[PDB]
């Protein structure tokens, strides 16, 4: 039930109408790994790259969740990926103010030999060409999950479609989905997107619920009524982490398991949004996670 | 991942303030219900009940995701029965009656699909039965066990056979002294550990617990103001919280065991609030987490 996580590792300058957090630890793989760690018994594997500015306090955070960082390269004198985002009163949508690929621009995604036998692969948000280069290095994956971002949907359409043709599960939010389909109807959008390759598609409408589209039909995961949203950053990636984490834990990829997996993902995302950055995970415990899952189950 | 054995029964419980007859009980029941609060996969149960063990009881276990395929049902038999009486100290008790019934000639059979269990809890029951079950587990990572004066006095030799093969042994202070023959709990711990158990936990009713290992003694203070109405099942719900937490995290280090002791104490403190295991009908995970935090701080 080994799990390998790929994605960005970065520092974010986050702004909402109520407050801000600069130089915040972030990146899609950070959120995915921290969330998934609540499901695996063995160390989560990470492949990525950071600069010399990536302090050891950040490495200690990951190691505290028993995350294996041997696959993370540190570029001497290089700079860590940076991102700036701004939210508004709807506390869901956001503007990307700045994006500096930095070390990820010239990244050579080498997956160490001891990671090539990974069974569950999560191709987190990052350049589709890198996502593909990593996938090509995994010998026999049981399940490939992937998510992207408007940046790549608009910047590298063709490359993205190449990766979409080789993934089992594609996770997107409703904005990205409509951008990819060119039609506002989510049902038609799902069809258009699934025809690009992904057998399973999950459309997460912010913290307003998630839709699971498979050959067996549609599953609507309810929203948590009074969720306290303070910072949406990382929500979609923590969702992906709980989703693949659950599947990696039970090792079964059936329909029923994917539905429960969506519920776990929603539960993890509901905790993520409670504070700036990934810090709600500092003290979040299993009893709390189990309790939140039950709420979502009951609502579904 | 977690397999539980022990008694399944109906208890006639009496205290100076009230009584509860034909109450669902048994060590297996208390351990399993408590442990379910910690595991995310069905707890496995091996045991036996009579034709008088109604659907309502199986439904209660099933409501907590407990797998009961390992429980046998004797169509012309009666479920294990016990009668106990508590006093004003609301801790010690007299066993007024014990009817092994179906557990008398019970040949424990662990179905094939339980054989790979990693965490095994040999709950209070005839030591001969506890051994027979353990002998059927392929390669367990941790074996926990508790007993009772009934067995300590009745089958000491058979019990000692079980103890030579368990990782963690859980007893209350009365059982501990009875086993050691000396009132000093520190000396008692050394004598009991010499019987085999590398880890010993002496739970003093609801007055705190002591964890003895090669690294020393850990004291889990008591919750000074807990509402005790029925102590029945306390020690077993303690064992359940203990092995349940470990089963879920998969780690059996000293550090996790001290935390597991705190979780067990939390579960026990809720169990005593009502007759039988019924406080668990409405108990939710956040209440448990809060109770745990209090024990942690103490
Ligand atoms: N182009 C990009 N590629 C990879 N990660 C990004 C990009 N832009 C922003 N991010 C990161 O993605 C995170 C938020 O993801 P999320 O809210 O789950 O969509 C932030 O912590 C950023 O570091
Ligand atoms: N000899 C025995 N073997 C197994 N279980 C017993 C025995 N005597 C009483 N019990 C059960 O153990 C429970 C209480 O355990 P406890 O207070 O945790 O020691 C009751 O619900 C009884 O059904």
């Amino acid at each position: 039930l080994s799990l390998l996580v790929i994605g960005s590792l970065a520092f974010d300058d986050i702004e909402t109408p109520f407050g801000r957090s600069d130089n915040t630890l972030g990146g899609s793989s950070t959120y995915i790994a921290l969330s998934a760690s609540y499901f695996t018994d063995e160390p989560i594997r990470m492949v990525g790259v950071v600069g010399s500015d990536f302090g050891k306090e950040h490495f200690d955070l990951l190691h505290a969740k028993n995350i294996d960082t041997r696959g993370i390269q540190v570029i001497e004198d290089g700079k860590t990926f940076r991102w700036a985002g701004r939210y508004h009163y709807d506390m869901n949508t956001r503007d990307t103010l700045d994006t500096q690929l930095n070390v990820f621009a010239e990244f050579d995604p080498h997956v160490p030999q001891y990671y090539r036998d990974s069974k569950f692969v999560c191709l987190g948000n990052i350049d589709p060409e890198l996502q593909l280069k990593v996938l090509d290095q995994i010998d026999d994956p049981k399940l490939v999950v992937c998510d992207t971002m408007n940046f790549w949907i608009e910047g590298k359409p063709e490359e993205l479609k190449k990766v979409l043709a080789r993934v089992d599960v594609f996770i997107v939010n409703d904005s990205e989905a409509r951008l990819l389909s060119g039609d506002p109807n989510l049902v038609k959008t799902a069809r258009i997107i699934r025809e690009m390759g992904p057998k399973t598609l999950i459309i997460k409408k912010g913290e307003h619920g998630a839709l699971l589209f498979t050959d067996n039909g549609i599953f609507a995961a309810p929203a948590f009524p009074l969720e306290s949203i303070y910072d949406p950053t990382g929500a979609g990636d923590t969702f992906a982490g709980g989703f693949i984490g659950h599947l990696a834990r039970c090792g079964n990829t059936s329909e029923a398991e994917m539905r429960k997996a969506v519920l776990y993902g929603s539960a993890m995302a509901s905790f993520c949004v409670e504070q700036f950055g990934p810090y709600r995970y500092n003290d979040l415990d299993l009893l709390e996670v189990d309790d939140r899952y039950q709420s979502f189950l009951e609502l579904s």
